[PDB]
RNA sequence: GGAAGUAGAUGGUUCAAGUCCAUUUACUUCCACC
RNA sequence: GGAAGUAGAUGGUUCAAGUCCAUUUACUUCCACC
């Protein structure tokens, strides 16, 4: 099992076929054709462009490049036309820059308007950095794809693949940055057993250097990182199997694991042996993109994860699963039950003018002194983490995201015991109270 | 009703009738005939060579004076043979200090040896400033010093009065003493009501500045704090005691409220209710004095307490309870049983030595990150707050008090629930839950 | 949509709030959907 | 006996202990038992 004969059998899972790159080839001269004709200024880009696409994700981009003259309306209703008139059948959905998503002769496309701009210097739009990224690329990634697409499925193997809000990943034009900058796949997993949280990476400059977070400084805009979006705990997992594939490489780098099937009753065994309070919300999934719909869970979860302790249920972690018709907020406790009495902390007994207005309050039990101040026995309205959600959610439904605070709103329910366990939530379940053997393929 | 109408009324229960004065005088008379008929010097000093004692708390101070020639063990040995050929009955028991106790007539007495000097400053034994706290009391104190029994019988009433661990109060002494220094007990309870923790009383001087503590500087030795053993917790107590009756007054506050006897089906209602876990630790009570005792029981009752509150039981208060022959340390917590699983805190991710002997460790459940560490999940050995302490005190006996915990190590067991309402602790229940009617 | 920041305001809880729970106006950023 | 203070010496827990849990040696000051 030598390392360089893992990677050699990885390449079979990550390069695409012959069919496949033919189909790609097929397509890309129809769309050429359809664009000619119609006029059009435009350009491929990304991975089709730059022959780094994973096997089976065979997606062409195409950019329609604009005037920067023109206004944003005039932008989206133009390209928003151009590829509709470019693409055998469309889906227009996005979150806040507009683009058509289609099929050319069985193969997806992406038409993205954006502006024909000199100097990707003040930017008008979020997107017109990419025809520079692929000026940049195109003659500097040439005999390196393979080693692109080893990293690339490298990543999405273990679920850190994209920079979208769903995955909070490494980009695809990250990885190209990163072969260019360490010239292997093998480079770049020796090296980055050693990124830090504090870790700057200048491409364009060759240098690696101490920064306040984690910046891969993009070579056409410096002031841009690239790795915005990867969060704290994604980069720890890379450095983590980085430091793993090296103490033992293996071909489980690359493969994906599936979520395995694991039976309520076997799950009944699970919670009732570690003793917790586990539950989930469950509401509405609003018709929303991912790129909404994500962040706006995180915010959810943040949020009574927050009010659960506060409130001293000792939240454990927390999980969020989003079905085609519902969402569900996943929550566990080491309090299943508090009491019903709690101690308010009261003025020190030297000023008396509070002392009075502290003890003017009508309550059961009588206030004391401990430690040279007041202190008094008060009720609590619940005493289950469950209760304590449903008034939470209830009352609070506002600061937990726009829509998700809406579909809450208007409805909501707390599940918990084997109601629990027949939910599609099983998966996020094991997941979070990181459940052995759980996980395969 | 008004100012100065409920004073009369109280002074009934202060001042004692004539007959209790009669049996004490003739048993005063009794005592002096013992004594100079075996020769020895006696002073007689504390409450009752003042006048200032409470209906019924008659007890009789006298303090033997040896000459310094005579050691430390040669003292006791002499001040013990004098007490035993003196009291007609009389029991020997002290925590450091050698004293006869016993009864002359009827009538409760105290032989206690000390020194005689030229000197306050430097002492050579404990007690050798008493006789020159009485000869600067003498002349002082003279007049209505029924200002000080009033003062004496409200602290009494209110559970505050005497200075011993039991009770971390106000020393008798140290009721003399505030009303020689404000002029009269109502004085003395307009002012307490300004009295903060940083109060400084200077009796000699007439200086009520503001030091570091709580400091009442002793007219013989101003090294020494008359207050130095009344607790910030009384010292609160009076404060708003006063200020509660400046304001409306009442004889109450000089009557003892009734300890109040509470079913306990009452009881279990009200921790039913309250939905807090409540148990006791019962041990035997080892065969100490007070100030031995009350202290350790402190201890103890509070190591327990944080034992409770860094392993998430957050328990609300303690107390605790002694008996003729058992003690209970006493307990109530607002988590009746926490999970098995809880979160353990490993490195950050960058650290990668210390990752892997993290993730070396054999667990149940995989370790996972968050925030750029490295958490676990645990499993612990106890999931309810009974269960923990009888770890805890099984464990740790050692650091709860020499005697309690000798004690605990040999035997203890934990009641709860049903069982414990039955054991003589429903008063310090009541008290610790602040139950009230 | 979400996140950071700056300057105001409002309700609620509390003996007690610039600080805890929420709401809101103006502005400067940044991220994703490519 | 308990508490405060100064100089050390350990053992346990932990990925890691001058920071958490305990133990010990010497010097010191205090408190109650009056
Ligand atoms: N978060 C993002 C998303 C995209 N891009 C730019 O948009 C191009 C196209 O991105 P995308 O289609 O999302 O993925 P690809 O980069 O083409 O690679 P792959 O499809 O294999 O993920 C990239 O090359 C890059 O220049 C970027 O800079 N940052
Ligand atoms: N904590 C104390 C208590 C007592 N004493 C001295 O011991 C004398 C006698 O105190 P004690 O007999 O213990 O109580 P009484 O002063 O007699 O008060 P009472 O008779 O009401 O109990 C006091 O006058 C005082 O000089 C002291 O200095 N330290
Ligand atoms: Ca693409």
């Amino acid at each position: 099992m030598k390392v360089e004969e893992i990677l050699e059998k990885a390449l079979e899972l990550v390069i695409p076929d012959e069919e496949e790159v033919r189909k790609g080839r097929e397509a890309e001269e129809e769309l050429r054709r359809r664009l000619d004709e119609l006029g059009v200024e435009y350009v491929f880009v990304g991975s089709y462009a730059r022959n780094t696409w994973l096997k089976g994700s065979l997606e062409i981009d195409v950019f329609l490049l604009f005037p920067e003259e023109f206004s944003k309306e005039e932008l989206r209703e133009r390209g928003l036309e151009i590829g509709k008139a470019v693409l055998d059948s469309y889906e227009i959905r996005y979150a806040e820059h507009p683009y058509v998503h289609g099929v050319v002769k069985g193969v997806e496309v992406d038409v993205v308007p954006c502006y024909k701009l000199k100097e990707p210097k003040n930017i008008k739009s979020a997107v017109d950095r990419t025809p520079f990224h692929h000026k940049w690329l195109e003659g500097r990634i040439k005999g390196k794809e393979n080693e692109v697409r080893l990293l690339k499925g490298f990543l999405k193997a273990n679920g850190i693949y994209g920079a979208e809000y769903k995955v909070r990943g490494f980009s695809g034009y990250l990885c190209e940055l990163l072969i260019v900058f360490y010239g292997s796949f093998l480079e770049t997993v020796k090296n980055a057993r050693r990124w830090t949280r504090r870790t700057v990476i200048d491409v364009a400059k060759g240098e690696v250097r101490k920064g306040e977070e984690f910046f891969v400084v993009d070579p056409v805009d410096e002031k841009r990182n690239v790795a915005a979006n990867l969060s704290l705990d994604n980069l720890a997992r890379f450095v983590h199997l980085c430091r793993e594939f090296m103490e033992a490489p293996s071909l489980g780098f690359f493969k994906p694991k599936h979520p395995l099937e694991i039976e309520p009753e076997r799950l009944r065994k699970i919670v009732e042996e570690r003793g917790t309070a586990v539950f989930a919300v469950k509401f509405r999934k609003p018709d929303i993109v991912d790129d909404n719909l994500y962040p706006q869970l995180e915010r959810a979860s943040r949020k009574i994860f927050e009010f659960l302790e506060r409130e001293n249920f000792m939240p454990l972690r927390s999980a969020f699963k989003a079905s085609e018709e519902f969402c569900y907020l996943l929550f566990e406790c080491q309090i299943k039950e508090i009491s019903r009495v709690f101690r308010r902390m009261g003025p020190q007994f030297e000023d008396e003018r509070n002392v009075k207005k502290f003890l003017s309050r009508n309550r059961a039990f009588r206030p004391f002194i401990e430690n040279g101040r007041w202190w008094a026995f008060e009720m609590r309205k619940f005493t289950t983490p469950e209760e304590g959600v449903r008034s939470y959610a209830s009352t609070h439904w506002h600061t937990l995201g726009k829509n998700v605070g809406e579909s809450i709103r208007e409805y909501f329910e707390i599940i918990s015991g084997e109601k629990l366990f027949k939910e599609p939530v099983t998966a996020e379940l094991c997941e979070m109270m990181g459940v052995k053997d759980v996980c395969c393929m």
